[PDB]
């Protein structure tokens, strides 16, 4: 039985460089779908994806589509403490956060900082 660390190494090595936002997007459908107990289909349709002939970024953003968790979701919030601690590979990639932002429109998730300060990671 597959466990959200393995998905993730598993998701991570399909990837190119290291912290950017799709690596953000992996570490997200994980938790979330290990939360709510997803984590079978979910490495069975980022597998079925690649199998497609689907890249590695397409397989995913297809997970926030066809995996029903997703579907209509709100993007989680990670407190963190300041704009530091967000990965190199995905400051450029930080954005105010829209009034309903969706993981199935490309918002990862959002970053709510100390200070009240928040943003959100878009794809
Ligand atoms: O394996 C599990 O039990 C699920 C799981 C638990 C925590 C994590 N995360 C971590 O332990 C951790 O450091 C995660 C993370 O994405 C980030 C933390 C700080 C920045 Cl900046 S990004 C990341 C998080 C994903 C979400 Br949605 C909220 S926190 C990932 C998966």
């Amino acid at each position: 039985d597959i466990s959200a660390k393995d998905l993730r190494n598993i998701m991570y090595d399909h990837l190119p460089g290291f912290g950017t936002a799709f690596h953000q997007l992996v570490q997200v459908i994980c938790k979330l779908g290990k939360d709510s107990n997803s984590l079978d289909i979910i490495h069975a349709e980022f597998q079925a994806s690649l199998a497609e002939g689907d890249s590695p970024q397409c397989a995913l953003i297809q997970i926030t589509k066809r995996v029903p968790i997703f579907q209509d979701a709100a993007p989680p919030v990670i407190h963190i403490r300041s704009r530091g601690d967000i990965p190199r590979a995905c400051q450029k990639s930080l954005r105010p956060v829209p009034p309903s932002p969706k993981i199935d429109r490309g918002w990862v998730c959002v970053f709510q900082l100390q200070d009240g300060k928040t943003l959100g990671l878009k794809i």
